[PDB]
């Protein structure tokens, strides 16, 4: 019955892909954006100046104050708000309705973004990382409790809308075989790298490097994230590949960006990334490789200009590996809660290449996975 929840998601890579629900009684609408790096179910409850709508608690006759606060700091951006339960639905979701609980926030910094379109945020992770603490049930956890919906989603994010298909797996979104990463603990998506490969040369790092100190799947973070060393490796490696060109050094710090004359992107000259995920059985593992066109993220251009400009889209982190939207667009992405796995497919909606294709290939053999786990 997923044929429903196809393309139930808006939004892009740099704004964030939201999907539309309603809380309390009677229904409000809003759009609440999709992330799997948090668990907080949070909405705008107040008025502000991006906000064209937000949640009126005194409006919903369902509405239950639970007289406590909360506090929730991202990479980037941050809310403080007054916890409390209403009833919600996904109107392009499955057919049922939860009591759940709701971060009303009263105040922001750096968390709302300008016409993004959305006014609230879907975490989607684990208990372990819900503020205030681990008691307050994610609102996935109140969904799978309170119904029948079986415990896993997937993702389909198509760069340049999508699918949330919550309580299953399409095979219409995707080609080729799913293959399946262990979540090696509940609290973030958090996975394993176990290599990486540029244009098909190991990068020769100790793999605990690329863990360092995690590695999560998180739809909520635009770029592809590396920690430092791996980060100047990768930085290094891709500059070589294509230094046929000139490029300013702001640019690969993500801030500058990059134009050509329409269609005329040397796409060419920039590398494939592979990164090499552990399999499910003893010394097995598999890749997803990443086509430049997911890491050179297009923006508007600042000019009058009819040119394709891009940004850099991987950029350096002191807290672990994040594969954000921009790796995520173009593979289907399940989040098999019931079976501790994530699993990673080619998308139906990637990008064409001319002669290279994003993929995800297996199985492959690597000794010693477990030393790849960060302690
Ligand atoms: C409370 C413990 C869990 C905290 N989890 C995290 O911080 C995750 C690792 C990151 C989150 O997934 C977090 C959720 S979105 C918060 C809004 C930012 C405005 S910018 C945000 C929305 C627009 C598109 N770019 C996004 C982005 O790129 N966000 C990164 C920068 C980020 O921060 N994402």
């Amino acid at each position: 019955s997923f044929v429903e929840m196809v393309d139930n998601l808006r939004g892009k890579s740099g704004q964030g892909y939201y999907v539309e629900m309603t809380v309390g009684s009677p229904p409000q609408t809003l759009n609440i954006l999709v992330d799997t790096g948090s668990s907080n179910f949070a909405v705008g409850a107040a008025p502000h100046p991006f906000l064209h709508r937000y949640y009126q608690r005194q409006l919903s006759s369902t509405y239950r104050d639970l007289r406590k606060g909360v506090y929730v700091p991202y990479t980037q951006g941050k809310w403080e708000g007054e916890l409390g339960t209403d009833l919600v639905s996904i109107p392009h979701g499955p057919n049922v309705t939860v009591r759940a609980n709701i971060a009303a926030i009263t105040e922001s910094d750096k968390f709302f973004i300008n016409g993004s379109n959305w006014e609230g945020i879907l975490g989607l992770a684990y208990a372990e990382i819900a503020r205030p603490d681990d008691s307050l049930e994610p609102f996935f956890d109140s969904l799978v409790k309170q119904t029948h919906v079986p415990n896993l989603f997937s993702l389909q994010l198509c760069g340049a809308g999508g699918s949330m298909i919550i309580g299953g797996i399409d095979h219409s979104l995707y080609t080729g075989s799913l293959w399946y990463t262990p979540i090696r603990r509940e609290w973030y998506y958090e996975v394993i790298i176990v290599r990486v490969e540029i244009n098909g040369q190991d990068l020769k790092m100790d793999c605990k490097e690329y863990n360092y100190d995690k590695s999560i799947v998180d739809s909520g973070t635009t770029n592809l994230r590396l920690p430092k060393k791996v980060f100047e490796a990768a930085v290094k490696s891709i500059k070589a590949a294509s230094s046929t060109e000139k490029f300013p050094d702001g640019f690969w710090l993500g801030e500058q960006l990059v134009c050509w004359q329409a269609g005329t992107t040397p796409w060419n000259i920039f590398p494939v990334i592979s990164l090499y995920l552990m399999g499910e059985v003893t010394n097995q593992s598999f890749r997803i490789t990443i086509l430049p066109q997911q890491y050179l993220r297009p923006v508007e251009d600042v000019a009058t200009s009819q040119d394709d400009c891009y940004k850099f889209a991987i950029s350096q982190s002191s807290t672990g590996t994040v594969m954000g939207a921009v790796i995520m667009e173009g593979f289907y992405v399940v989040f098999d809660r019931a079976r501790k796995r994530i699993g990673f497919a080619v998308s139906a909606c990637h990008v064409h290449d001319e002669f290279r294709t994003a993929a995800v290939e297996g199985p492959f053999v690597t000794l010693d996975m477990e030393d790849c786990g960060y302690n």
